[PDB]
């Protein structure tokens, strides 16, 4: 079927890249960048990042495939010398496939809606300063650095680095942890990861300013004028194609407490 | 239907019991403290934690409802100024049912027969004295060997209690999973711990294995035994679940809202 | 004495610096920006944090006193209607001093010197922030993550309590280093836990690749580029305080956080 | 000059004490009495209990730390080291002190003094522990958890270390408060964040309904029954270490938790 490969930029990446796609020449796969039906993704998470967002239009027809050429990441669970066996696995069309929940992301000034893979985290442009709303309903009144919502998959990512929980992908939830808080007297926050399954709305809403730096994923912009930013476990689910039994606490072993026989 | 009423014991309590018991006279409803269809606890929810474990051989058949006669409680939600409005209500049948999911407890010794426990709130294992020293095996992988005070095994309802102190995220009890926090690991070079909470889905088992002490404190919410020869302490999410009486709708965020930011 | 008074920008800062420096005058005052014994700082924290910039070179000839016009803060500590009496007090010249450790900060590429009140913090200019700790000379770690910040003992209850740093009384000659986001894996494995630096103690960050860091000395921050090394230790200089009432610092900890 | 040598209890520990002992058999006496050189060999554990066994004359007696099994704060050396350090104990060494805390206990009778090398600890007796924090004779907040931990310097590298307290360097004299599993909600507002006090601050944990506590201190824990007030404040006396080499307290650190 229909694939395409993309990569980092070093020479690692693009050497491995022009291998993989020698090796499909000899089985009935067309190459295509602009419809294809497996990417598959060389370097690391951030490059795999990429690739989701490059395709975030037809996520309903394609099994992404992960490739580290440096350490270990969580979507690029391949290494670079089981590259040879990856392309006959690849050939018969033989995988199961499995879906991670995704973030949806809606910034109400016109409404844009964006997918987040791992978080998305909202800073400010001075002091930050918001009121958190869960389900039309007030929660707290946040202050600090910002807020930050994770995927299940995105757990590893930045929201471990910030105390967060972490959560296996088979679960569908989003999870809110928060990003250098002060609690005062007058701001007085939960301090605790909150975890929240679908049909949950977050609605973050400005008290006195309304320029926050939103970012997703690994792409972070200057939104103005904004009055509110929802937060819901999308409908939408990335698509993964396993060959493999690569379990996902493995991969959050291997990441941070040990690699033995690396 | 057949219902009972369990009571913290203070005056407050037994009295709006009494009453309540009165009042369900006025309709088809039989107190039955033997098998209830309908379980009331009136105090809070260390209250409404001995009920369950009262009965936790028929949750299947029983929806609970909680009445706190001091501080708001997660499981104790009803005012005792709402009992007039309980007991007609209840005696209807003008009521839906929610369910909160469950952790299991299983307890393996030498070869000595293994000992199951259900939890509402959280499982605890410490050790019997002196350092506490397991391997974390997490679906027949290991994945860390721990070096603490112990390990907390937490129920999603049960995010808001010890494991909310210990760091832990909070749950929406909605969410079928269970969650693992650390009691102060020491977290070195020779024993590696992973730090983060875990939040494991259902059929994932969270297995803790003795190094070298193989007695422990076991806790399961209130109950705290000490447990000798043991082999294997197995954690996972059961599929016997504890169901509510719902009627009105109060939210989850709402109650960890009025109990930890303001009311 | 020689004094001189600062202000937020506000009216109501404005107005009562008027009204301070009029019954100043009453008195033997003699203003002076040049060469300050007394500052006094009228608005907040940051408007506390200016003025002590403001005199880095001279700060073993002057005494600070703290006026806030909006919410109550650890330096800015005098309540606008409590500038009367403080007006009498200072000029007798009866007022104790207070002394609070300083954090130097020291960029090296020609040295580049900086004072801290708060703290010192150092990020990335857009990418991921990887450096390694050097402690008195010796490796200790490669952090990578969002950042790291050096407080000062009464900078702690500041930028350094949100990232889970420990409060430390501004009596303890001392300074304190925290963590931002750190990722603390195998490859950048961190200790995780606040380390309290005493003196003579040097900090040293350097750079793996990117040498271009988002360095941040209190209420300013700086885009350095190509940097060696960031060196931390804590000061020689120390800030003194006018002190007048008995305001304890653990008070003034639990009237903020504990309410 | 008068020298003993205590034993963690395995066969690595006890095989290695009578290896050492002949080899003062230079101008060294064994004597368990009134030694002037403290040998501890085994763990931190093991320390500690060499430490309270002579915490009688703690001004007249050097501790040397050895560990079998891996590397201690307390215990430094290893036994692959332990000839070495034979000739040079019989005496070419420097002399390191360390600060202790100082734990008053008063009842509802007379009062109980203790001194931690590590930290003290009080906890509940059964059901939740609330109490008190009074700094300074000035109530502070209420906790309400499992626990509260007092560690000395040289202490926060261990319990304190694990509870999230932050790691400090042992020549600064402090004592440092960390919270033990906190609810910390709107009617127990808790400070968090871990606590540094200085000399001459005094912590106080006053009873609010239960007045039963298991107080532990280091190694030991006991009930302590009708407690009227817990006292905190760091010691005058101070532990003397022998120094020989230079092994500094963030290498220590690193080996421990980085590596
Ligand atoms: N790969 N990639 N690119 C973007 C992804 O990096 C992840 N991330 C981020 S991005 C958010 C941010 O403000 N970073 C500021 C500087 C920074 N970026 C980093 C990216 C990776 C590791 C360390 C970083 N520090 N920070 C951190 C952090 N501290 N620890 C762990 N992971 C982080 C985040 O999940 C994002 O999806
Ligand atoms: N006064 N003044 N200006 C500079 C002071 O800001 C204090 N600070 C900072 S400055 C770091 C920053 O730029 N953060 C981005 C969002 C922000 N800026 C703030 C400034 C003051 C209070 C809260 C802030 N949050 N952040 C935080 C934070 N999260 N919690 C507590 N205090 C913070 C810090 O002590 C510094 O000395
Ligand atoms: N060695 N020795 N024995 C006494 C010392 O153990 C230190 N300690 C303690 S004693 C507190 C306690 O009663 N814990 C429950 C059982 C226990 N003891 C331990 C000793 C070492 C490591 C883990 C332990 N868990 N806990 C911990 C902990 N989690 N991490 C690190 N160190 C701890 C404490 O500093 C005390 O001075
Ligand atoms: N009856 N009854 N209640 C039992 C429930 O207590 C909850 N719990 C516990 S029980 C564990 C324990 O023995 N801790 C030391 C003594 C204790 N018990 C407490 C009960 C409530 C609040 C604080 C407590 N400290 N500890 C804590 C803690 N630190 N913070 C918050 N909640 C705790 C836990 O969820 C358990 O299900």
């Amino acid at each position: 079927m229909k694939y395409m490969i993309t990569s980092k930029g070093d020479e690692k990446s693009d050497l491995l890249r022009l291998n993989m796609i020698a090796g499909f020449g000899e089985y009935d796969m067309e190459y295509d960048d602009v419809e294809p039906e497996i990417v598959i993704s060389i370097g690391g998470d951030g490059t795999f990042l990429s690739a989701f967002h490059q395709y975030e239009e037809r996520l309903d027809e394609i099994a992404f495939i992960g490739i580290h050429t440096g350490h270990l990441g969580f979507y690029a669970d391949w290494r670079p010398a089981e590259a040879d066996k990856l392309v006959k696995l690849l050939a018969k069309g033989e995988y199961q496939k499995v879906s991670y929940p995704l973030l949806k992301t809606t910034v109400k000034y016109k409404e844009a809606t964006y997918l987040a893979l791992n978080e998305s985290t909202v800073k400010s442009s001075g002091p930050f300063v918001v009121d958190v709303v869960i389900n039309d309903i007030h929660f707290e009144r946040f202050r600090g650095d910002g807020l930050c919502m994770s995927t299940p998959s995105g757990t590893t990512a930045y929201n471990k680095s910030l105390g967060g929980a972490l959560m296996h992908p088979s679960i569908e939830a989003m999870q809110l942890t928060e990003m250098a808080s002060i609690n005062n007297r007058v701001y007085r926050t939960i301090g605790s990861p909150l975890v929240f399954p679908k049909h949950h709305v977050v609605s973050l809403q400005p008290v006195n300013d309304k320029d926050f730096q939103i970012s997703v994923d690994h792409l972070s912009i200057l939104h103005r004028d904004v009055q509110e930013i929802r937060y819901e476990v999308s409908a939408k689910k990335i698509h993964f194609a396993r060959f493999r039994s690569f379990p996902f606490w493995r991969r959050v072993h291997d990441s941070f407490i040990e690699d033995l026989e690396h």
